């Protein structure tokens, strides 16, 4: 039993809700919140900008030190940093950004990072301003992630479309 509330169950291990991931993180305080990161951990907009704003820019400060030490992430890769006031940990995961021409096959590699964590609160990778089809992202999530994932979808219209089209 965990504290995630109001989710629709899609599969044995994948759950989905129309929710603001920032508000959901603040209420649940999950062990792991996933950020829709880029390779530079520059959290300017979309989910990343929202999460970073909620940390009063502490996520960005920590991220800049991480990059200065380690260099950029790989597309499809991840790193674990602090969850600040939102979660114990933040798993920064880089899905391919279609508006940069990155290979969408890398989306499966991106979701594989979730398997290193037993339970996660997450957005749909590569959705939103990353330009991929969210229906496709949900399919890859279901077919790749084996650990317990609670997906937060900000847009109600998109949430309803994802549920209604789910196979
Ligand atoms: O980018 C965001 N979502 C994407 C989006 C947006 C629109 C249509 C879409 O299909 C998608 C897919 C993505 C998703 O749903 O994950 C997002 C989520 C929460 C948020 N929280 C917040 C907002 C304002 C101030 N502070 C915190 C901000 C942005």
């Amino acid at each position: 039993v965990n504290s995630f509330s109001g989710y629709l169950k899609l599969t044995d291990n994948v759950y989905i809700k129309n929710a603001d991931i920032v508000e959901e993180a603040k209420k649940v305080k999950p062990t792991v919140v996933v950020n829709a990161a880029n390779v530079y951990l520059k959290h300017g907009g979309g989910v990343a900008g929202a999460l970073n704003k909620a940390t009063n820019n502490a996520m960005q400060v920590e991220s800049d030190d991480y990059i200065a030490t380690n260099g950029p992430l790989k597309v499809g890769g991840s790193c674990v940093l602090s969850g600040h006031n939102l979660a114990k940990h933040c798993l920064h995961v880089v899905g391919p950004n279609v508006n940069k021409g990155e290979d969408i096959q890398l989306l499966k590699s991106a979701y594989e990072n979730f398997n290193q964590h037993e339970v996660l609160l997450a957005p749909l990778l590569s959705a939103g301003i990353f330009g991929a089809d969210p229906i496709h992202s949900l399919r890859v999530c279901v077919d790749t992630v084996r650990t317990n994932v609670y997906l937060a979808v900000f847009d109600k219209n998109l949430y309803d479309k994802l549920v209604s089209s789910f196979l």
